[PDB]
């Protein structure tokens, strides 16, 4: 393999989703279930929209990203 290229990563920095590994609490969400270290995180579009983006856990962890808020873990660190 290697020349399939059509993989789901960050939409926002483009890096690829390469840490999951974090048992969250809490949610019992489902929007289409989970992708695989990938959250969809409803972020405001300066636009004046709403829109779910792909979002790596780096960019979530660093949070420099135009968000909207769609994190409530009740754990800080």
């Amino acid at each position: 393999q290697g020349h399939m290229i059509m993989a789901k990563r960050c939409e926002v920095c483009g890096k690829a989703p390469r840490s999951g590994n974090t048992v969250s609490h809490s949610d019992k969400k489902s929007e289409r279930w989970f992708r695989p270290n990938l959250q969809k995180v409803r972020v405001v579009l300066p636009d004046g929209t709403i829109k779910r983006m792909r979002v790596c856990t780096s960019c979530l962890k660093s949070g420099k990203v135009k968000k909207y808020v769609g994190q409530v873990s009740e754990v800080g660190s």
